[PDB]
RNA sequence: UUUUAUUUU
């Protein structure tokens, strides 16, 4: 079974020690890396917590998934195998429609592959949606496909025209 | 252009 999970969403300023403590409260951790910036040294606010049972990395995402850490809500999941395959494969997505929700995005770009996750950015002055969101798959080749099949496209129902391309 | 930050040799 598998062992392995990376955390996203941990606070700027939560440290290698910090989150393999918090971790190590589920069971016996066999290793965990907070990961920085190589130029600068900033924590990218997220790390992998690797287990050494499978039962105590399922028992971590079941007890820590969603737990409140300052102004941040962590995400636990398994991490798929560390590859190159996996990396740059975000989007950023621009020009959709403002009742479009969450899962209507993930439905129109599902035909692509794997969605890792996705996040539809809401304006907090009108609590609507602001047509732009993100989605990464789980190979950087089916994001591509999304980009030459969507962008300066419309979807069907709407005249606007919408960009897709990596985000950043 | 995200809860700025999803693969650590």
């Amino acid at each position: 079974g598998r062992t392995n999970l990376i955390v996203n969403y941990l606070p700027q300023n939560m440290t290698q020690d910090e989150l393999r403590s918090l971790f190590s409260s589920i069971g016996e951790v066999e290793s965990a890396k907070l990961i920085r910036d190589k130029v600068a040294g900033h924590s990218l606010g997220y790390g992998f917590v690797n287990y050494v049972t499978a039962k105590d990395a399922e028992r971590a995402i079941n007890t820590l998934n969603g737990l409140r850490l300052q102004s941040k809500t962590i995400k636990v999941s398994y991490a798929r195998p560390s590859s190159e395959v996996i990396k740059d494969a975000n989007l950023y997505i621009s020009g959709l429609p403002r009742t479009m929700t969450q899962k209507d995005v993930e439905d129109m770009f599902s035909r692509f592959g794997r969605i890792i996750n996705s996040r539809v950015l809401v304006d907090q002055t009108t609590g609507l949606s602001r047509g732009v969101a993100f989605i990464r798959f789980d190979k950087r080749s089916e994001a591509e496909e999304a980009i030459t099949s969507f962008n300066g496209h419309k979807p069907p129902g709407s005249s606007e025209p919408i960009t897709v391309k990596f985000a950043a």
